[PDB]
C-alpha cells in the first residue's frame, strides 16, 4: 500500500509503494488537519502536494529530491498571490514567512536549529524593519535595513551595537558619550575571534565574545590590562549585558 517518510519541519508523507502506469507515485499528508495530495516521478516521498483551506486559500507541500528540505505555502484563493512561506532546510534551520495582500515579504522569522530566532516584522518594500534577536535567556532589540541587522543595548552613557550583515557576517562596535578619560569606555573588534575588547584608561578590561553557538560571554583582565584572568562566563540574562558595559 503505502510508505511512511519522515519530513523536515515536523510533518510526514505517504508514498506509495508501487507507481502508476505512468511511472509515478502517489503522496498523501496531513498537515494540521488539511488532507494534501499529489503525484511524484520519485519514489522516496519527495515531489509535491496540494490542497485548500476552508477558507479557499491554496496549500503547496513541496519536498526536495533528497527529503533535506520542505517548503510549506499558502496562497490566496486563485492561487496566485502568497500569504505564507515556511521552509525547513536541510539544516533544520526554519524560514517563517508573511507576504502583505500585493505579494511582498512582510515578516520573516528564522529559528536556528538551537532555537534562538532573528525576528524581521514591519518589512518594508525597501527592506527594512524592525529586528529582534531571541537569545537563550535574553533578547536583543534593533532594526533592519537592506545593509545589516543592528541590535543595541544601552547602559549609561554606553551604546553596545550587534551588527548582523546581510550574508550573516557578526560585528559589534560600543561608543560612549562620556567625555571623562578616566572612566569611558572605547572598543576593538576582532573579527578572526568575534571577540569585542571593552578598554577603560588605557587598559583592557574585558572581553566580550559573541559566540557561534549565539550567546555572549564576558571575561576580565587582570588589574594590569594585559592577561585575562579567570575563565569566561556565560551571559544568561540582559542585566548582565548591561553590567558588563558599566
Amino acid at each position: 500500500n503505502s510508505v511512511s517518510v519522515d519530513l523536515p519541519g515536523s510533518m510526514k508523507v505517504l508514498v506509495s509503494k508501487s507507481s502508476n502506469a505512468d511511472g509515478k507515485y502517489d503522496l498523501i499528508a496531513t498537515v494540521d488537519a488539511l488532507e494534501l495530495s499529489g503525484t511524484s516521478d520519485k519514489n522516496n516521498g519527495s515531489g509535491v502536494l496540494e490542497g485548500v483551506k476552508a477558507d479557499a486559500s491554496k496549500v503547496k507541500l513541496t519536498i526536495s529530491d533528497d527529503l533535506g528540505q520542505t517548503t510549506l505555502e499558502v496562497f490566496k484563493s486563485d492561487g496566485s498571490t502568497l500569504v505564507s512561506k515556511k521552509v525547513t532546510s536541510k539544516d533544520k534551520v526554519l524560514g517563517d514567512v508573511k507576504f502583505n495582500e500585493k505579494g511582498e515579504v512582510s515578516e520573516k522569522i528564522i529559528t536556528r536549529a538551537d532555537g534562538t530566532r532573528l525576528e524581521y516584522t514591519g518589512i518594508k518594500s525597501d527592506g527594512s524593519g524592525k529586528a529582534k534577536e531571541v537569545l537563550k535567556g535574553y533578547v536583543l532589540e534593533g532594526t533592519l535595513t537592506a545593509e545589516k541587522t543592528t541590535l543595541v543595548v544601552k547602559e549609561g552613557t554606553v551604546t553596545l551595537s550587534k551588527n548582523i550583515s546581510k550574508s550573516g557576517a557578526v560585528s559589534v562596535e560600543l561608543n560612549d558619550t562620556d567625555s571623562s578619560a578616566a572612566t569611558k569606555k572605547t572598543a576593538a573588534w576582532n573579527s578572526g575571534t568575534s571577540t569585542l575588547t571593552i578598554t577603560v584608561n588605557s587598559k583592557k578590561t574585558k572581553d566580550l565574545v559573541f559566540t557561534s553557538s549565539n550567546t555572549i560571554t564576558v571575561q576580565q583582565y587582570d588589574s594590569n590590562g594585559t592577561s585575562l584572568e579567570g575563565s569566561a562566563v556565560e551571559i544568561t540574562k540582559l542585566d548582565e549585558i548591561k553590567n558588563a558595559l558599566k
